[PDB]
């Protein structure tokens, strides 16, 4: 079974560029992180810093997460981000994602020892 | 009991300014929506469009939401937000709440007839 720290650094963790150069990218990485085997996940959000800039994140802003929970961090600068989310086109097993590209704060849930994070709660 | 879409106004719309002016705008905010009744509710985005412009955005652009429900939209243009999170020092009855100004697109889930915004599932 992945670890969740592992499976947070598959689905969020896009270091290699610092920001998605084209309307593919997402159709690319959904693809390639695995994340469309039996449906295609509908939203998910990759970061283009370093793995240790987002680590960082969770000894940064603590706020509460989305489902109330208070092991969020939102990070205190702007990261470059890349939402990826199915358009009306999609269709597994022909998965289609509208990429778009943003620098905004990410908020994240943090867990474990070492403290890492888990989630990706949302953007800001 | 309150509707879907007038539920979406009182918790998401402030058209009365261009912005949050201050670190206090959601303390403020969060109370006089009535969203601090029984408890706090950990985070919430105000929308800093009119009604009309906001309402809109259930005609562009068609995406998946976060659930994987098909009836969310994204707006074309960023608009001007605040997101309110709770933060440490939050304990009910005396909520507190970091204030974030951005400008950013949203994405609504929209139902009914008319068919207009019932949820604000997240910003990009
Ligand atoms: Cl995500
Ligand atoms: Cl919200």
């Amino acid at each position: 079974k992945e670890t969740a720290a592992a499976k947070f650094e598959r689905q969020h963790m896009d270091s290699s560029t610092s920001a998605a150069s084209s309307s593919n990218y997402c159709n690319q990485m959904m693809k390639s992180r695995n994340l469309t085997k039996d449906r295609c996940k509908p939203v998910n959000t990759f970061v283009h810093e370093s793995l240790a800039d987002v680590q960082a994140v969770c000894s940064q802003k603590n706020v509460a997460c989305k489902n109330g929970q208070t092991n969020c961090y939102q990070s205190y600068s702007t990261m470059s981000i890349t939402d990826c989310r199915e358009t009306g086109s999609s269709k597994y097993p022909n998965c289609a994602y509208k990429t778009t590209q943003a620098n905004k704060h990410i908020i994240v849930a943090c867990e474990g020892n070492p403290y890492v994070p888990v989630h990706f709660d949302a953007s800001v």
